């Protein structure tokens, strides 16, 4: 669907209304009033603008000269009327010092526009809606319509009044039009700005946002200015009242009007809607029949009524409440209780004048104590708050009960609450946002839903839009439509639609119309799975909350097929399609498919109830384990090897299976161990091994190597055991010793018996990846594979020649001492004297246990201990060093025996492991921020030792980066506490310590001023910055985020207090600086963790756009744009014209240049160059 909208074409709109018969839309715009149809189509446009004219002038020039220049000025509709009752309407503009209109009802005919009298001028006043007001009217020839209008002055306070009761007259061409009700020289139906109290505060005055009729009164919701809150201006929100039949305006009251979210303050009226709240809110909230209500539209605080706060929030007030609170205020003042409090008003302090009467609503007011104030502000009962996008309008509506708000959005959105406060719910909750003119275009106060009350016209600034106050056909499922929980929308069950009970033909009948989600409708089949092979099948169907379908039912797969289903108690029952129908479906989906059975109804045609319904396809199995161990009931055919729902369909009656124990599969033994190059057989067990049938062959072994697939015949001997025959195998590679490989066993050519376990051979070769004795007994007692003395290579004794009754070598189980032990090298070659060194020494021929290896390692004298998880056998031994202290060698060699130190079985390492003290005597900065991240240099020797490293700053752990023998560097930890630190520095178990050398934290520097406060997109400029404690930081440097990028640049210390820095490049092919200038994203300085000062909130730093120069005694003029840019301060480039080399004296200007020559020439700025 499409929102149905019409467009502003030139202008901004100001003013919408409806009228209640035709539904013609009237909309109030600068310069022009336009008449729409219901659905936006334009009908008649008036134009009432550009005018020749100037707001100083009274009497504007039609009546009076002005000596003030007239200009062709734009005419603000400020207000918008239905005077129902004259067939018209009063078109309410400004431009010509408030001059109002009257364009008929139908065609937008001037009937009358009066501007002879004073009276006939409203207000200077040129901003749209800060004006409002009522018609009100009694039958002709009685006391004639009225119209009550507020309207903001300007300080004005002697041509117009802010608040008025004037005289419509039956004639537009009338001159007594506007006129005041009842005129005497001592009170007049009208209410003006006293000129003290404008005197002392400058510019004070009244907005009227919202105005309407209640009961027999005229409430105006208003904002005004600071008055005991010259100074600043702070708005205060309040709600105003008259007696429609007071005549001398006696009867002025004036509270202020607010709400509050947990201690957060909203008192700027935005918007206001006066409505009925219909037997759900009124119940709960306590009201009768008739009893009025109003929402409300507030912003947060008491700032800037011209751009308020996004913070805004949707309050309410009943009426009897505000109705309360003002009887319970004037029973109050005749008590004789406090003043009249009334500030803008009466300068001087009046006092409640004490008298016996009967204060009732009804009340008037009277001649002594006169208008009133208001001291205790009305508190309203909080909705719903935005807090990231502005509401903007209000309207509500009485929905069969239920209360329907409507809320616009500073975005253009529409939302769609139901109150439920003194619903069941929580609190109350929003169902639904649209969008208007989602540009960010937003809703204006002038909200009106349409007469039929079916749609809702909300109008921006630059188009009317027809939201509909219901779509729920965007609604697909029973499910998503109550679910949405927005309140006209039901599910019509025989449609198969979301939409309203009027809607929904026949609604009103039994479960024809669902309304809470438990009454959508349920349906279940009895037989949910049914074959592919089976046809016309009898199903049952039971289904609930569901009309009566006496009317007629079908039954529809999906929209391939259509069965008749006939009823009888509270079940349906109907056919599944014939095979000739049902295999289209299944066609391609395989081995099952799931179908959306729905039930087609008679009465409307349309599907509304579903299932899930399961077609199995038993045949499309290719293995007895799919076919049985699978999901459903299917037979599996040992013999004919095809799986089917039929028993009689396999081979006969000894060849079904179903169960999956029975299954023909291959069982696993102890691993198939198959060496390459030797004549082996290869015995299987497996179970329930098929007799080959008629015209059936026998077994064969199939081997999958990507090399060679062997195929090898085989003899079943019973249904458990099976054995390919004598042969060997091979692949090409020698790259991996030990190759497991897919094997798949066949009988009858291409039948695959199952493998479930999924069973290998592995082809072992021995070695290609082993030339030393320890590797090969390492491997598989499997394999067989064993080492070879004479041949010094490893083979099986099959290929190894037994010249002595012990010439080939298998470990036993392990206790076999291999000979020749050899190490190749060890890590950590420096260790500590005190010792706890993690040796890692790495070998080739080493012992096969670790309880053999322990105990036999050593470092020259030096007992080492070898650890049992890091030792990797016969390759590796990782060996934890003892202390060293007491030895007089220096350095010494590594010893391994294997199991005894005997004099073949034993290893020396090829270099030796050097025992040292590390020391350190300096520190390369000495000094640091206490936020940290310095890196420091710590000078010694023998630095490098050892495993592990670990440098301790006051306790505290230092990052560490690189080790050297005579350096090691890392990145400092924060510190607690400024001043001198102790250093330990912790190698393995030695912990070696320097009081002498000690490390002192420094308190954060700081940044004061940078100075020029500018630079240019490339930067690259000089800036002389000023702070303090700059000298703690060795490395620092500028930080500047521009756009998506982040860019840095170096500085140089002089001082403890000065610093001059090059200003970092934001050169950004995305965005250039304009030649106004502009802030950062970011801008701070690097100076190690003190993040505080990575990110300057109050600086101002600007950044200007990179020079233009034109190419081809006497002195040189070169000429071009850019060469001075409009920066604060002294500061300018400093310019270099060279030629060849040598530098010139010019003088620079904004657009030549200056320099001096005695007949190749470049020109310098910073880091810019041009020819
Ligand atoms: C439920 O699902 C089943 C199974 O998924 C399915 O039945 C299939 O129906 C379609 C028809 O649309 C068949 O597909 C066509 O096959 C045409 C030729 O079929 C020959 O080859 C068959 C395949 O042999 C394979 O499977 C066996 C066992 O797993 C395996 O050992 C082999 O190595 C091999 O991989 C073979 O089964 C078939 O023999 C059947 O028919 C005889 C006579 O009725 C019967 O006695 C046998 O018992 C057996 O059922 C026959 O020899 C072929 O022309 C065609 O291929 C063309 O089109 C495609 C697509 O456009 C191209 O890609 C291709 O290049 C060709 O141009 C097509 O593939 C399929 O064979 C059936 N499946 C089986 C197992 O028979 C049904 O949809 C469902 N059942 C019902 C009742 O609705
Ligand atoms: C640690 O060292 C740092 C830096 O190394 C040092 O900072 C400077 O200290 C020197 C003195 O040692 C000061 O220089 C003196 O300036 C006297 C006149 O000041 C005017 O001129 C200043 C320099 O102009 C240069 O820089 C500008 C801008 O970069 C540039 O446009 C020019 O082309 C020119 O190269 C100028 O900055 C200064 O403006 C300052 O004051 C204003 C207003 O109060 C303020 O708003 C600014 O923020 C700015 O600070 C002003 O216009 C000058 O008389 C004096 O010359 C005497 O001394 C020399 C050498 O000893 C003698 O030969 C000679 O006979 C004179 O007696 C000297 O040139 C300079 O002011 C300091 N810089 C700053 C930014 O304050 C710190 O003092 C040292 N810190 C500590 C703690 O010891
Ligand atoms: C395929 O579709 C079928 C629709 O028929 C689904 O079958 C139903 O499956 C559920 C469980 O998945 C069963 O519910 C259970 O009922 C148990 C009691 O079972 C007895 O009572 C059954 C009805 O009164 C009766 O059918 C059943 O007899 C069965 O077993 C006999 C012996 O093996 C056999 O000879 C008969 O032919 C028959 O199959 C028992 O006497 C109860 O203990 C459980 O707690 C559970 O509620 C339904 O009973 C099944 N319906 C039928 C008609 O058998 C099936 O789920 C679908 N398959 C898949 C994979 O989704
Ligand atoms: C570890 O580092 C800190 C910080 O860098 C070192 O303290 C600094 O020591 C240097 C020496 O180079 C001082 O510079 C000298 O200051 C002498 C006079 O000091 C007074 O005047 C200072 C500047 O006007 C003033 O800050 C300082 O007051 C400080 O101490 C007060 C009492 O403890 C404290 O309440 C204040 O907040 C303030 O921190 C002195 O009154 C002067 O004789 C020299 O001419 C030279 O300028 C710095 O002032 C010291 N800076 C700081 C921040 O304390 C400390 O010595 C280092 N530790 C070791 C063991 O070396
Ligand atoms: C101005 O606004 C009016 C309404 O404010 C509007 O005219 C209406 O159009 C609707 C359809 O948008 C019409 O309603 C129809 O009523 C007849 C019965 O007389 C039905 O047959 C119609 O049903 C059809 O449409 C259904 C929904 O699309 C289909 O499901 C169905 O199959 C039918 O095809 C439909 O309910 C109606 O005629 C008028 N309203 C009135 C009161 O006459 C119009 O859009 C706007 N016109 C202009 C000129 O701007
Ligand atoms: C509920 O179910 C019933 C029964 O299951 C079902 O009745 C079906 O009605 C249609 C008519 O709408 C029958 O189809 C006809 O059969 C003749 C042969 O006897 C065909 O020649 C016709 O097919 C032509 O028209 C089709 C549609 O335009 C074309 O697709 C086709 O090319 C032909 O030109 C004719 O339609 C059908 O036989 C029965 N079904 C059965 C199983 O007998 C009906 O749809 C449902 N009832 C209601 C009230 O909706
Ligand atoms: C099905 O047939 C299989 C294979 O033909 C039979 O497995 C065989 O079981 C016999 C025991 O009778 C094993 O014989 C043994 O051999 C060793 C020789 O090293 C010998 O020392 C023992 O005295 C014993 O005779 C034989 O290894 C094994 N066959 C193969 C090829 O490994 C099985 O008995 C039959 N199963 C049923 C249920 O009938
Ligand atoms: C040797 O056999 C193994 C195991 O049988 C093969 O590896 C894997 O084979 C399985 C089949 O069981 C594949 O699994 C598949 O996974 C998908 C997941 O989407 C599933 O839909 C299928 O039903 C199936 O189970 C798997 O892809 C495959 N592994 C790889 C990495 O491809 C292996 O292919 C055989 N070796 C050689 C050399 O052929
Ligand atoms: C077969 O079913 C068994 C028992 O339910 C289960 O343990 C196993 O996962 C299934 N295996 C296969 C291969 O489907
Ligand atoms: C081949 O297999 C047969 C039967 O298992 C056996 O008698 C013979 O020893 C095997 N021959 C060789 C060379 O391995």
């Amino acid at each position: 669907p499409a929102f149905r909208t019409f467009v502003a074409s030139d202008w901004g709109l100001t003013h919408l209304v409806v009228h209640e018969q035709t539904g013609e839309v009237y909309v109030g715009a600068v310069n022009r009033i336009y008449k729409l149809s219901g659905n936006l189509t334009l009908l008649r446009a008036h134009v009432t603008g550009p005018v020749e004219d100037n707001e100083k002038c009274y009497p504007p020039p039609s009546v009076q000269s002005c000596p003030h220049g007239l200009g062709s000025t734009d005419n603000v509709n400020k207000l918008l009327l239905l005077d129902y009752a004259a067939n018209r309407l009063l078109a309410c503009g400004s431009a010509s010092q408030g001059i109002c209109q009257f364009l008929r009802l139908d065609d937008l005919f001037k009937l009358g526009e009066p501007h002879h009298r004073k009276e006939h001028y409203l207000s200077s006043v040129r901003e749209a809606g800060s004006m409002a007001g009522v018609l009100i009217a009694g039958p002709p020839g009685q006391g004639q319509a009225k119209l009550f209008v507020g309207t903001p002055i300007d300080g004005k306070s002697e041509y117009f009044p802010t608040l008025s009761s004037r005289r419509l007259m039956a004639n537009e061409e009338d001159a007594d039009m506007f006129g005041f009700v009842y005129q005497d020289e001592f009170v007049s139906s009208q209410l003006k700005i006293p000129s003290d109290t404008l005197s002392k505060f400058p510019a004070f005055d009244i907005y009227y946002v919202y105005s309407f009729r209640s009961e027999q009164f005229v409430y105006y919701l208003t904002l005004q200015l600071d008055t005991q809150l010259a100074g600043e201006h702070f708005f205060t929100s309040k709600i105003v009242r008259l007696c429609v039949n007071d005549p001398k305006f006696y009867s002025y009251v004036e509270f202020p009007i607010g709400c509050e979210q947990a201690g957060v303050e909203y008192r700027l009226v935005q918007d206001a809607y006066l409505s009925r709240p219909g037997q759900a809110l009124a119940k709960q909230l306590g009201l009768a029949e008739d009893e009025e209500v109003l929402f409300t539209v507030f912003a947060q605080g008491q700032k800037n009524r011209v751009k308020p706060p996004k913070e805004s929030a949707l309050c309410l007030f009943t009426l009897r409440a505000i109705k309360e609170k003002i009887k319970e205020r004037i029973q109050s003042c005749y008590r004789g209780e406090g003043k009249l409090s009334l500030p803008w008003l009466l300068n001087k302090e009046l006092g409640c004048i004490n008298s016996p009467l009967q204060i009732d609503d009804d009340f008037c007011g009277q001649d002594f104590n006169q208008p009133l104030g208001g001291t205790v502000t009305i508190e309203g009962t909080p909705l719903f708050v935005d807090k990231e996008d502005g509401l903007t309008a209000v309207a509500a509506y009485d929905y069969q009960g239920r209360t329907v708000v409507f809320a616009g959005t500073r975005s253009g959105r529409i939302r769609k609450i139901l109150v439920d406060l003194a619903n069941p719910s929580g609190r109350p909750a929003l169902a639904y946002e649209s969008v208007v003119a989602q540009e960010g275009n937003p809703i204006l106060r002038d909200l009106v839903l349409s007469p039929n009350r079916q749609y809702l016209y909300a109008m921006t600034e630059k188009q009317v839009t027809q939201v509909p106050v219901e779509s729920c056909v965007q609604y697909t499922s029973c499910e998503l439509c109550l679910g949405s929980r927005d309140p006209h929308c039901g599910w019509c069950v025989l449609h198969s639609i979301c939409s309203r009970q009027d809607a929904c033909e026949r609604a009103e009948e039994p479960q024809r119309f669902a309304s809470d989600l438990l009454q959508c409708v349920q349906l279940t089949v009895q037989p949910r799975n049914v074959s592919v092979t089976m046809s016309q099948v009898p199903l049952v169907l039971q289904a609930w909350n569901v009309p009566d379908l006496s009317a007629g039912v079908n039954c529809s797969f999906e929209d391939f097929t259509e069965t008749e289903s006939i009823l009888e108690d509270g079940r349906i029952h109907c056919h599944s399609p014939s095979a000739r129908e049902v295999a289209p479906i299944t066609q391609g989906q395989g081995d099952q498919r799931v179908v959306k059975l729905y039930l087609k109804s008679k009465e409307t045609g349309k599907k509304f109830a579903s299932v899930d319904f399961v077609f199995y396809n038993c045949s499309v199995h290719q293995s007895c384990l799919a076919c049985v161990n699978g999901s459903f009931p299917c037979h599996w055919c040992k013999y004919r090897h095809v799986c089917t729902n039929n028993a009689a369909d396999c081979a006969f009656l000894e060849g079904r299976v179903n169960m999956s124990e029975d299954c023909p599969q291959i069982l696993p033994s102890t691993h198939i161990y198959v060496p390459v190059g030797v004549v082996k057989p290869i015995t299987l067990a497996a179970r329930n091994l098929p007799q080959p049938q008629s015209g059936q062959r026998g077994y064969e072994c199939l081997f999958h190597i990507p090399g060679s697939p062997a195929r090898v015949t085989a003899l079943r001997f019973n249904s458990s055991s099976l054995q390919c025959q004598n042969s060997s195998y091979s692949y090409e590679g020698n790259d991996v010793s030990d190759l497991p490989v897919n094997l798949s066993v066949v009988w009858n050519g291409n039948f695959v018996i199952d493998n479930p376990q999924n069973i290998q051979a592995h082809l072992y070769k021995c070695p290609a990846l082993r030339q030393s004795c320890g590797l090969c007994l390492k491997a598989d007692p499997r394999f067989e594979c064993g080492w070879c003395v004479a041949e010094r290579r490893c083979s099986l004794r099959h290929h190894c020649p037994a010249d002595s009754p012990a010439s080939w070598m298998h470990a036993h189980h392990g206790s076999s001492r291999c000979t020749d032990p050899k190490i190749l090298k060890l890590s950590p070659e420096t260790g500590p004297r005190q010792g706890g060194t993690r040796l890692t020494i790495t070998g080739e021929n080493l012992g096969l246990r670790f309880e053999d290896v322990r105990l036999g390692v050593h470092v020259g004298k030096v007992l080492c201990s070898p650890v049992e998880s890091e030792y990797i056998s016969a390759e590796q031994i990782v060996c934890e060093i003892g202390d060293a202290s007491t030895l007089r060698a220096h350095d010494a060699l590594v010893e391994v025996c294997v199991r005894d130190c005997s004099l073949h079985y034993r290893a020396l390492s090829p270099k030796r492991f050097t025992f040292v003290t590390p020391t350190f005597y300096r520190v390369s900065p000495s000094r640091g921020p206490l936020s940290g991240g310095t890196w420091i240099g710590i000078e010694g020797s023998h630095l490098n030792a050892g495993s592990d490293v670990a440098v301790s700053i006051g306790g505290r752990p230092c990052s560490f980066s690189w080790r050297n023998s005579r350096e090691i560097r890392c990145l400092t930890p924060p510190g607690h506490t400024p001043g001198s630190a102790p250093i330990v520095i912790n190698i393995n178990r030695a912990q070696l310590s320097n009081p002498e050398v000690k490390y002192n934290y420094t308190e954060d520097p700081t940044i004061l001023r940078i100075d020029p406060e500018w630079s240019i997109n490339s930067g690259g400029t000089l800036l002389t910055v000023t702070g303090t404690n700059l000298a703690t930081v060795r490395e620092p440097r500028i930080r500047a985020k521009y756009g998506g990028i982040e860019r840095e640049n170096s500085c140089m210390v002089y001082n403890d207090t000065t610093m001059v820095c090059r200003a970092p490049s934001i050169d950004n092919p995305k965005r250039s600086p304009p030649e106004l200038g502009e802030r950062p994203d970011e801008i701070g300085f690097i100076m190690d963790n003190v993040r505080t000062l990575l990110v300057l909130n109050s600086s101002s730093f600007l950044y200007y756009p990179d020079p233009v120069l034109e190419p081809l005694s006497s002195p040189l003029i070169l000429k071009g744009r850019n060469l001075l840019p409009p920066a604060p301060g002294n500061s300018r480039l400093n310019y270099t014209v060279l030629i060849g080399s040598t530098p010139c004296i010019l003088t620079v200007s904004e657009t030549q240049l200056l320099c001096e020559a005695p007949n190749k020439v470049t020109v310098r700025a910073g880091g810019f160059e041009f020819s």
